[PDB]
């Protein structure tokens, strides 16, 4: 019943038979991109009408499409030819991983700069890395990636450890040429393996830890209904999945007393970036977006008991489209459950003599994905007391390189010739906001301190000063740790018994936002990592703070075209893009394998409730 | 066996016989402090010597003294008499509590105020609030300390709810004199309870939660030798008890094979202060060092399984003194257990084949106190990957006011008429560092942005770079979240197998230092909380960033007069003082009781080990 609810395989295979009776599904054509378009605004209608999304590629060389169907009715409702050149290339696919091996493995100039450092074709693997825009005016309209290549010694060598620098090769996947062959000249190649399951790397393993038991013997806390609409500790939501974005969360509301209240209508990472500050030429190019240029979901890991989520889980698994329409289950690719989570509140008085103490606890919506060498776990969490936190954790294994004899600024060292270049991981979160309804206004917050003298004789006080954002060419927000900066999303005609606005407050962890050069290309291309916050007025087609089509796109699409608009944002439909993100400096316990490292954000309500809204909580 | 065992009841009864046959423990000698002594620099004489440092406090008007005795020859070592107009009051004593309630009960000043508001004496509470140092000549050499009153309706009402503005005491407890009684104006006492345990205010609970079990069928991984010495994967460390400091944790280190490595030789949490930010003469003097004032170890709880601590738990209870000598348990004051913590490390690789998952977790060691309105969780964690991390918990009740009629710039509205005068919650982190040993030192850490150009066309490339701080007056350093700063301290005569000096960085949460001006009286007495991180060379007596005696000093002692010795800190036996705290305006969801808010700081590994110190952890 619910718009909300998960693509199923037969809603996919329905959209395969549509796209394929129109003639849009012929066998040179590749589905890109899938997925299902959100209810439009205002659909208290009872109108169901289930729409999706289609990028179309084709590997002959015609131009690309963007369709969208109604599984409802079995129409086409539109498809439009995409000149690439001016609109962005589509998304990398899958089979396009090995194209990039398999064509260099017949270039001469390829075989001749293996030849010179004696290694075997047969042993190289190459990545294939998204291209960028830079000087090369032949890649124009031309769907290029480019390589990188690493040795594997053996079939289940980790190949990362054997990087082959000055090397890199640029291809063109649709006409099949190698386009441009860089040598810079020979670096060893890094000889210590990094198999991190090879006991004389491990050693022998630890046999003192033992083990811990979490279950839950009358079940967990919260229901699903329909599939994906949880019910939880009088949190209510729709749990959503999309191959670009993953996992992306609906109609999160908080049940006080007898109202539904809304909070947040949508909220979901909405692309992600990770630059590189190496300026050899065998990388200076190198940024891919993993959500935009890969798709993170349809990468998603299948997550096992006991080892990925431990506890009492209920799993989902979401359906995605392979390249040629068929529907693909990702077995167990999402896991829930709640966990504990300390104190919640605690008491004890010296004049009542009463003793208090509650327990805290919060519900984990989780999955995890795999871009090639770096691995991902994204994380929300709901708390008893309204805290809403993303968490993101990365590890995999860091992107490799040599060491140059006599060190570099730019680049650590992990072993004997092995390097790893500086980069940065950054997120954009995308939270279209609805503090009980859609009537909302974002406030700047900074400590205010004061000087001693009259009014203040003992120099003591301190306060505190809200800004309106009241349009968008002002609503593009840096951090301030030092002020104490967060930003308050309120709802103006929404007042709690205090008759004080009902807000939330959004707390960052203000670390540095992108490195890069302000004329550079990423700078361009992925201008939302310039600033940590940004307010945008609702708009149906305004979805990735980068564009939609992010792969080869020359820059400025997305927020710094959106906010050009200069829109009314002051007690209306709005959205926060929030900018957060990892500089990391690689260090040598990164290495074979990295230890998880973390960032996020939360949101804790703000005058939202008319005092403690766990003073119900039981004693345990 | 160990020197830094936890004291004995039979210690510290021993103590109380050494006090009492030197004449230092009659009738009017009440005991204000006593701690056992570290061992001092180089015992690798097997030269058990257990000394203990008393402060002994007079009721008589008499000087006090400091007094160290050795219980293992049964000796006093030292007595000196102390001037405390020159070096600071002695901490407050839990028996002078009652004390001011009860002088200004019989006080006309205190009385007439009283029945200006219809207020019965029996239902009025008086808050026993440190003094400072303020305007007041009277008060030099006087040991004072102000009251703010509260009403209870009841005896097992919350008095937070009624607090009576408008009206502060000072009093001598010691010559038994109201100084001064200050009337400002008669505000409304605020109707409304604040009884978190009334059905009236909860509602009906909660029946939707459903018990999580967490259990360790074979035990826990930790052991415990010698009372308070720990093992737990790798670890190794020894848990102290302090009742000024509370929990203290000595000689961390890690077992790298078959080296026990040094990290760190004492951490533990040396101040704590909490100034008001609110300009009414009715509490603009008030800021309460809960470490260096009361002593928060001695207020510690005792902790319930189930409840405060949840799986499976051991306890320590640690045993102080009384005011009068006598041996008091702390009934399992601490709790100590291992937690899972997630996923450690994770990858799937396309090319090898091998999908690999580990999973993380921690050490907790922590204990909870209770301060008057305030309480506070302790947390120190360990963590599988050599990470080390300190969280402080806030929670309790918070401060009450009344809220002015046409409000207020330096108190929130929590009910009708009711408000929180902002303040915030500041600690100093005292950590003798010993990364590998002695020799350390420390380095600042900034991100470096460069320009493109030149050697960088693409605009792409950022680094880092180190600064050496080699003199402590140059060691008193500020945080800059936006260039990323962090702090190393690193061994440099101590390498890693690629030849760098081993290290650990320090990652602060960069929140706001102390708000008050530069030229206030508190900004003098807490000196420290206006820098981040400040690095001394050690020293036996330098203990507390704020001095011995805080309890009235005027201000300066402590950090600013030690570096002020400018000595060597570049490659020698140093100490880190970490501030870092919460800046609280608070909000209607902090009334009646506070959920938990969070701060803290973490060290981890760079470059210390040569390579990931996890590969050994099984696959469970
Ligand atoms: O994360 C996307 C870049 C990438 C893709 C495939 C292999 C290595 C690196
Ligand atoms: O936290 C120390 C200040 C204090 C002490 C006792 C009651 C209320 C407040
Ligand atoms: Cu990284
Ligand atoms: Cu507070
Ligand atoms: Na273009
Ligand atoms: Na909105
Ligand atoms: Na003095
Ligand atoms: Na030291």
């Amino acid at each position: 019943a619910s718009p909300f609810r998960l693509a199923s395989a037969g809603e996919i295979s329905e959209v395969q038979g549509i796209l394929r009776t129109a003639g849009l599904l012929g066998p040179e054509k590749r589905i890109a991109y899938l997925g299902v378009l959100d209810p439009a605004r205002g659909a208290g209608s009872e109108a169901e009408d289930r729409r999706f999304r289609v990028f179309i590629h084709d590997v002959s060389g015609a131009r690309p499409q963007e369709v969208t169907v109604s599984v409802t009715n079995g129409t086409v409702i539109s498809a439009v030819e995409l000149d690439t050149a001016a609109t962005g290339e589509l998304p990398v696919l899958e089979e396009e991983f090995e194209v990039v091996e398999q064509l260099l493995a017949t270039d001469e100039r390829w075989l001749k700069a293996l030849a010179a450092r004696n290694l075997d074709v047969s042993k190289v693997r190459v990545a294939p890395l998204s291209a960028g825009v830079f000087e090369y005016a032949e890649e124009r309209g031309r769907r290029i990636l480019r390589g990188l290549a690493f040795v594997q010694d053996f079939p289940e060598d980790s190949a990362w450890a054997h990087p082959v620098d000055g090397l890199v090769a640029y291809v063109d996947v649709v006409s099949k040429e190698v386009t441009r062959v860089i040598d810079t000249g020979v670096f060893p190649v890094p000889a210590e393996h990094g198999n991190y399951t090879d006991p004389e790397l491990t050693g022998p393993l630890r046999t003192t830890q033992k083990p811990i038991s979490i279950t839950q013997p009358e079940g967990p806390s919260f229901t699903v209904t329909g599939g994906n609409h949880i019910e939880w500790e009088k949190w209510s939501l729709d749990v959503g999945f999309d191959v670009r974005e993953g996992v992306v969360l609906h109609n999160i509301a908080f049940r006080d007393g007898d109202r539904l209240r809304p909070i947040i209508n949508r909220a979901s990472i909405a692309e992600m970036v990770v630059p590189y500050g190496d300026p050899s030429p065998i990388r200076s190019w190198q940024n891919y977006f993993d959500t935009g240029e890969y798709l993170v979901g349809q990468y998603a890991n299948s997550l096992e008991l006991g080892c990925d989520c431990l506890g009492d889980i209920t799993y989902l698994s979401p359906v995605i489209s392979d390249a040629f329409g068929n529907p693909r289950e990702i077995r167990n690719g999402i896991c829930m459950h709640e966990e504990d989570w300390g104190i919640l509140a605690k008491h004890s008085d010296l004049w009542s003599g009463i003793n208090y103490t509650r327990r805290n606890r919060r519900m984990v919506i989780s999955f995890f994905t795999t871009i090639g060498n770096y691995d991902y776990g994204f994380y929300w969490y709901l708390y008893l007391d309204g805290t809403i936190e993303f968490e993101a954790k990365a590890t995999g294994v860091v992107f490799t390189s040599a060491f140059p004899e006599g060190g570099s600024d730019n680049i650590s060292q992990l072993a004997p010739g092995l390097g790893a270049p500086f980069h940065q991981h950054i997120f954009s979160a995308r939270l279209d906001m609805a503090i009980d309804g859609f009537t909302n206004r974002v406030e700047e917050e900074d400590v205010v301190r004061q000087t001693m003298g009259p009014g203040n004789e003992r120099g003591n006080a301190f306060s505190r000063k809200r800004t309106v954002l009241t349009r968008e060419s002002e609503a593009v927000r840096e951090a301030d740790a030092r002020t104490g900066r967060t930003w308050i999303i309120s709802n103006p005609e929404s007042k709690n018994r205090l008759n004080e606005p009902v807000g939330y407050k959004l707390h960052a962890h203000n670390q540095p936002t992108l490195l890069a050069d302000p004329g550079s290309s990423i700078a361009r291309r992925a201008a939302f990592a310039t600033k940590d916050l940004w307010v945008t007025r609702y708009a149906d087609d305004e979805r990735y703070p980068t564009g939609d089509f992010v792969n080869q796109h020359s820059g400025g699409a997305g927020l710094p075209s959106y906010i050009a608009q200069d829109r009314d944002i002051d007690g209306q439909d709005i959205v926060v893009w929030h900018t957060f993100g990892l500089t990391h400096f690689p260090r040598v316990e990164d290495w074979p394998i990295m230890p998880v490292d973390t960032v996020g954000f939360k949101l804790r309500p703000e005058g939202f409730f008319d005092r403690s809204p766990v003073l119900d909580v039981p004693a345990n």
